[PDB]
């Protein structure tokens, strides 16, 4: 019933060596849920095994479109696709989880230079997605992670984009608290409005995970940045970075610097750093 050209296609990301998925063993429940793995070929690894719905013969057409497509993206500050296989989505288990949580984790000691770093990796992975014309659409450090390196993987990507927290989604994914200007007025995304993202993105890993605009309520997000605002400088920000992210935010998305310059910018003020100064949450 299937387009045989596509199933020849899809052959390279499909796995057979073997796959055990740890059904007991949940992360998460939108759309489907996320499971403990175990992958082959004579080694062990450890990944998340998306298990999707009960998906007509167009659906599972577009499943393995998807495949092809996503295992196409690879870069070590993006999350891989292991593989595909009920429809299964294998990804690399990150040891450290989302990045929002590790720089809140208050027996975490992160440094300016740790949390710069952090935030050089995401611009490295986000240089890449762009110069594959791919807009992310909901940047944030709850949709990054971290593996056992430290190294930190841009996720919420192809077939594993989801909605898995509510308070920061108003109700078509929109993460109002991180939307560009523009986004917030015509609901149209663009690498510029993912570069506004990334500025929010620096914002949170400088105050180690405070919720942006914590005393403005989605619904009046539009009008308060309208009235000439940005997000205040953390106390722990160094003057060059929070001056990158007013970049990220400028008024006019095509003044907003790309990610192959914020890469290279956030690389000359992540130098000047050797980790000697601690950064704390604020009580507020
Ligand atoms: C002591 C406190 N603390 C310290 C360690 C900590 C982390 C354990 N490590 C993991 O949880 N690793 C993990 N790797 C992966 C790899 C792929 C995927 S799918 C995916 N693609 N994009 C996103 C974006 C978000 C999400 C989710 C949000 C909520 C539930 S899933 N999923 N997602 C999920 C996981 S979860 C647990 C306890
Ligand atoms: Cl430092």
């Amino acid at each position: 019933a299937l387009n045989p050209e596509l199933v020849q296609a899809v052959q390279h990301v499909v796995i057979g060596s073997s796959l055990i998925v740890h059904f007991n063993e949940v992360i998460g429940r939108h759309f489907g849920c996320v499971y403990h793995g175990t992958l082959l070929d004579g080694k062990k690894i450890h990944c998340a095994v998306k298990s999707l719905n009960r998906i007509d013969i167009g659906e599972v057409s577009q499943f393995l479109t998807e495949g092809i497509i996503m295992k196409d993206f690879s870069h070590p500050n993006v999350l891989s696709l292991l593989g595909i296989c009920s429809p299964l989505v294998v990804l690399p288990y990150m040891k450290h989880g989302d990045l929002r949580n590790f720089i809140r984790n208050e027996t975490h000691n992160p440094t300016v230079k740790d949390l710069i770093g952090f935030g050089l990796q995401v611009a490295k992975g986000m240089k890449y997605l762009a110069s594959k014309k791919f807009v992310h659409r909901d940047l944030a450090a709850r949709n990054c992670m971290l593996d056992e390196k430290f190294t930190v993987k841009v996720a919420d990507f192809g077939l594993a984009r989801d909605m898995h927290d509510k308070e920061y989604y108003s109700v078509a994914k929109l993460p109002v608290k991180w939307m560009a200007l523009e986004s917030l007025q015509t609901q149209k995304f663009t690498t510029k409005s993912d570069v506004w993202s990334f500025g929010v993105l620096l914002w949170e890993l400088m105050t180690r995970g405070a919720p942006p605009y914590p005393d403005v309520n989605t619904f009046d997000i539009t009008v308060y940045l309208l009235q000439g605002r940005r997000l205040l400088q953390p106390e722990y920000c160094p003057d060059p970075l929070y001056e990158v992210m007013l970049k990220c935010w400028h008024p006019k998305a095509e003044m907003r610097p790309s990610f192959s310059e914020l890469v290279s910018r956030i690389s000359a003020i992540f130098s000047t750093f050797i980790g000697e100064h601690y950064v704390h949450v604020n009580a507020t």
